[PDB]
C-alpha cells in the first residue's frame, strides 16, 4: 500500500543542501540512523528518487535562519536510502516526528513523516499513522530505524 501523504507543517524550507548526514561528530543528541529503500509498483526497487528530510533538533526546535537538520538525497541504484542524523525532540503539540518529501523521477511530490514506536503522544497527536511507524530498535550508542517507503509508480 503506498505511503499515505501528510501535512508539510510549519516549518519546510526549499532548496535544502545535498546530504546524507544532517550532523556532525559535535551534534548534540543521541545517534539516529534511518535507511530502507523506495519500492514503485510491483516491488521494484526505485533509483534516483529524492528524499528530502527535514526535522526538529534534540530539543525540538526547527532552524529557520539556515538549514541545520533539512538535508535531501537520492536513493542508490539498489534503492536503498541512508540519513544520518539525531532522534528529534518534542515540538509543542505533536509527536515526534521526522518530515520527507519524496519524488520520484517526474512525478509528483509526496509530502509526509515518519513516527517512532512507543511514543506516549502517539496516542493524541491525530497525524500519527501506523503506515508512517520506523522499526526503530537500539544499535550501539544511538538508535537505528528502518522504513520502506512504497510510491504508485513504474
Ligand atoms: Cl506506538
Ligand atoms: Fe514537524
Amino acid at each position: 500500500d503506498p505511503t499515505p501523504d501528510q501535512m508539510e507543517g510549519p516549518y519546510f524550507k526549499p532548496d535544502s543542501p545535498p546530504r546524507t548526514s544532517l550532523v556532525t561528530s559535535s551534534t548534540p543528541g543521541v545517534p539516529l540512523t534511518v535507511s530502507g529503500y523506495v519500492f514503485g509498483r510491483a516491488c521494484k526497487p526505485l533509483t534516483g528518487v529524492l528524499l528530502d528530510f527535514w526535522q526538529a533538533d534534540t530539543g525540538g526546535a526547527y532552524d529557520m535562519t539556515g538549514f541545520a537538520f533539512r538535508g535531501h538525497q537520492f536513493t542508490g541504484a539498489d534503492g536503498s536510502f541512508t540519513l544520518r542524523t539525531i532522534v528529534p525532540g518534542l515540538y509543542p503539540g505533536r509527536t515526534r516526528h521526522i518530515h520527507v518529501k519524496a519524488q520520484a523521477p517526474g512525478r509528483p511530490v509526496l509530502t509526509t513523516q515518519l513516527y517512532f514506536p512507543g511514543e506516549p503522544r502517539n496516542t493524541t497527536d491525530a497525524l500519527f499513522d501506523p503506515a508512517l511507524l520506523m522499526n526503530v530498535r537500539s544499535a550501539g550508542p544511538g538508535r537505528e530505524g528502518t522504513f520502506d517507503f512504497v510510491l504508485d509508480v513504474a
